[PDB]
């Protein structure tokens, strides 16, 4: 569909060296031997025709997802049993890096920026109804212009991958409605308002714990809010308050948060870019 | 795992007509070459690998079942591009063909001796953690000696073929909790229930709504009710009130529900025998 396999990606793309390693695999610096760009490449080498049909779906997504704050897909290839991914390199990285970097959380300014821009791209991700079911600070890139990239459909495209009555359960009836509009689409809101924390704090709700108690403490908890009340205003506390609804229904869409007074006045990304140029000036300490 | 490859079926096998046709695919009436004994029986052409995978997953499923109360597998074969599946032939058939056969439901005491059979069944099945996800009249077949049979083991097959944090929504951290243990096998349990109305009354509750509506009936009405409920025990009333709970977590197991009046007083299947029998006497008018 949008995967090359006539064309040779070693005729239009050159390795530069490696961004990063670990968990679902390595990530390699890549320039156009042509026009000069640099994108972040992943050269994965097809195991089982599972995991290939997997990373198709994760290209089909990047590829109609063509949109100022999604990363933007350079080209697939395929070639030699090595398919090639190549994503428009986003040289900020990752918001966890830059608050890991800076030894610090985002400001409120910084943090509604970041709201407003992902607000915008969630709401272009409905309209084509796409789930992304996997936001975090980790998820979100920066461009030297202080515009963020959303990145990683691979929980969606295994979740849009895998998804392509008379004596039923009303818990499976649930789970097959939560698997369905109106409601699939409403996790990431709740995802974003969990990314809004994390940027003010560094960390998650619950980091304290393990892993294991995290599933049963999101299910019996009541809705996380900001540690310290008074370091934050009205519009932010009230935004977590209305966003981190438990009940998807009465939860509201990005569309709908669009237009709360945290992020309806945002015209300017510039604290964003000042925290690009700090992040930059701090790797020279 | 069982599906012998090395022997040729045609030389153990041979067909002797069809038993049924439409749905998921054609079922054979098969006779033993050597013992002479009857099977059931499936010549699935392998049109897909995902299709064929499907059908290996129910074929371990139905190897490891072996149970009183569940279809006995009578062996699984592939040769020349033809899956066969034989199981032990059922002579009585579906309980709900006999319902339409006799123009009736089935009666109180006939009824408790499915449930306690199912239920026998069904704390085999959570013993093994296999979930069937799909009781029914339609899936309980009938021998000649009063016993059923719990059949069609697709569904289970399925939801367990496409089964082998800190930002997760409530809903979807929900949806994986019914996806595992102690609710997961608790589904069946709704489904039993709901098998019980329609083994009374010849059809499931809400059979009067299209089933685009059933799906919203479920999750917004109460609990199904026996439609007269002079016409049937208390105890009858009882077993559906504890066993229809729309809250999986206080909804009992099968083995809590072998303890209950209407079940665990039950020592003869004689009721199912006469029903038997008069299904056999009907078919000749
Ligand atoms: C961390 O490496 C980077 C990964 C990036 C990236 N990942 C990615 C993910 C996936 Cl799942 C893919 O596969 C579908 C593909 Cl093909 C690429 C995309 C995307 N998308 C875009 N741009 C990236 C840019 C990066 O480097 C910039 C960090 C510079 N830096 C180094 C340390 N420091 C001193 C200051 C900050
Ligand atoms: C309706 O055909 C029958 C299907 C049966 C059956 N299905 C089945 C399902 C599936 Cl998904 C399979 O594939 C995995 C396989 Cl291989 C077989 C199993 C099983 N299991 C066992 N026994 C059966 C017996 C039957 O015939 C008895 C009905 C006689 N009768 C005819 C009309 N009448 C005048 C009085 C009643």
């Amino acid at each position: 569909e949008h995967v090359r396999r006539d064309l040779d990606p070693n005729e239009v793309w050159e390795i530069v060296g490696e961004l990063g390693d670990g968990a679902f695999g390595k990530v390699y610096k890549a320039k156009n031997k042509e026009t000069g760009a640099l994108a972040a490449a992943k050269v994965i080498e097809t195991k089982s025709e599972e995991e290939l049909e997997d990373y198709i779906v994760e290209i089909e997504i990047l590829a109609t997802c063509d949109h100022p704050y999604i990363v933007k897909l350079l080209g697939a290839y395929y070639h030699d049993g090595k398919l090639w991914i190549m994503i428009e390199f986003c040289p900020g990285g990752a918001v966890d890096a830059i608050m890991l970097e800076l030894d610090r959380g985002l400001t409120e300014p910084q943090i509604q920026v970041v709201c407003r821009q992902m607000l915008e791209a969630l709401n272009f991700l409905h309209s084509k109804r796409i789930i992304h079911r996997d936001l975090k600070a980790g998820n979100v890139l920066m461009t030297l212009e202080g515009d963020i990239r959303l990145a990683d459909f691979g929980v969606s495209a295994k979740n849009l991958k895998t998804l392509q009555p008379y004596w039923m359960a009303p818990e499976v009836v649930m789970c097959e409605t939560m698997k369905d509009t109106p409601y699939d689409y409403k996790a990431d809101i709740w995802s974003l308002g969990i990314t809004l924390i994390e940027m003010a704090q560094i960390e998650p709700p619950h980091h304290e714990l393990n892993p294991m108690r995290v599933l049963l403490k999101i299910a019996k908890s009541d809705p996380p809010t900001l540690l310290t009340p008074s370091k934050w205003s009205v519009e932010f506390r009230d935004f977590l308050k209305i966003a981190l609804d438990k009940n998807p229904e009465t939860r509201p869409s990005a569309a709908q948060l669009l237009e709360h007074p945290f992020v309806s006045s945002i015209t300017s990304n510039k604290a964003l870019r000042e925290l690009v140029a700090e992040a930059k000036a701090e790797v020279m300490e």
